[PDB]
């Protein structure tokens, strides 16, 4: 199946082993990498940060000893603005200088395909992102026309019900995408005021969760009667996990919280932790799997952090495989024990590694 990994430009700037570049990135452990984010300036694909060139190439060099690894530029990103990014779309002579743009700037720099993460396309944007994808595909046909290896074209879609329902036409989409990455993680929110796994693999107690929709299992599923083809739909996995602090000695999934989660020493966001962060966290603490939901939270002190693992990992590939679903999708490599010494066992990337074995095994 399909691996999908997302790096993101900013990991470079953390704190000792937390920095990560692509150069530290293992070549044959996924099948696309996409690197987040590029921006868009005067209606063209341009870069974001820096030195994002010089990690364009740092990253497209792991294709050297690989040339099947393939490699996407993700445009948009949280730091956009979907007001932007609905505005390129809404008017019509900025999308096409943008669409045109995206083909030279991935000859340019190396990239197979370009990723669409419009985070997220408003209540009236569902046109304008229906419209955009159509060209764009229609762009990277035309740009391969002559014989070129088709530039690929896939989007990070959001996993939750109200924003599928009223930014997605899932149906139009999915014919113009290669492939879409759906986002099914974050499904709890610090400021739900409770504990709750941020990816559950399925609703688990029907008690227990607050929506009926906040859960993979249902996305998955949503998408797919939606229209999604399952050949073209990648589930997302996440490699961190969402923290909360405590308010009470309650512990279990729906406890009291007075907050998001103390800030990782590394990634440094309260209700954030990357995988590498949570090996520390689990020493001396306590990991409780969810059941119903497939995936573990751990407890520590005022601390809480529902994340996934090696075995909720699996779990989610045998999901997916019984869904035949085209892959998983991973946020992110920098997200994981990229350094292979935070979780002992010297691994590196230990959960995106667990995917890829799991996809390939039986
Ligand atoms: C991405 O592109 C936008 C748009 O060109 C940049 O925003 C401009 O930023 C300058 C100063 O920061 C402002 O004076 C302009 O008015 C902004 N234009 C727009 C359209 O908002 C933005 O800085 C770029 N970001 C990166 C990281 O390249």
């Amino acid at each position: 199946y399909k691996l999908v990994c997302y790096y993101t430009s900013w990991s470079q700037y953390r704190e000792g082993d937390g920095s990560c570049f692509p150069d530290a990135l293992d070549r044959f452990l996924c099948t696309h990498i996409i690197y987040s984010f590029a921006n868009i300036s005067n209606d063209h694909i341009d870069t974001w940060e820096w030195n994002d060139v010089t990690l364009y190439g740092m990253l497209n060099t792991l294709k050297n000893r690989n040339p099947n690894l393939k490699t996407l530029l993700s445009v948009g990103g949280w730091n956009f603005g979907s007001q932007r990014f609905s505005k390129i779309a809404s008017n019509t002579q900025s999308r096409r200088t943008f669409i045109k743009s995206v083909p030279p700037f991935l000859r340019t720099h190396g990239f197979d395909g370009l990723d669409l993460a419009w985070l997220y396309p408003g209540r009236r944007d569902k046109q304008h992102f229906t419209t955009l994808i159509k060209e764009m595909k229609a762009e990277f046909i035309k740009e391969a026309q002559p014989g070129k290896k088709q530039l690929l074209l896939s989007a990070a879609l959001s996993a939750g019900k109200v924003t599928i329902d009223s930014s997605y036409d899932i149906a139009k989409i999915s014919q113009h995408l290669d492939f879409i990455s759906i986002m099914t993680y974050d499904f709890h929110g610090a400021w739900r005021g409770t504990t709750g796994h941020h990816s559950p693999l399925f609703r688990g107690q029907e008690d227990a969760s607050p929506d009926r929709f906040s859960n993979t299992d249902y996305a998955v599923g949503y998408m797919l009667r939606l229209g999604a083809p399952a050949s073209k739909l990648v589930m997302g996995i996440p490699t961190f996990g969402r923290s909360f602090t405590l308010a009470s000695s309650e512990t279990g999934v729906g406890a009291p919280i007075s907050g998001p989660g103390i800030p990782g020493r590394f990634t440094k966001e309260a209700g954030t932790l990357a995988y590498y962060e949570i090996c520390d966290f689990l020493r001396g603490a306590t990991v409780h799997r969810i059941l119903g939901q497939q995936v573990p939270y751990a407890t520590k002190g005022n601390q809480w952090v529902g994340y996934d693992d090696q075995e909720s990992v699996k779990s989610k590939v045998q999901y997916l495989k019984d869904r035949q679903l085209a892959g998983a999708m991973v946020w992110a490599l920098d997200l994981d024990d990229f350094q292979g010494s935070f979780c002992g066992q010297d691994l590196r990337f230990p959960l995106t590694n667990a995917i890829k074995d799991a996809l390939a095994a039986t």
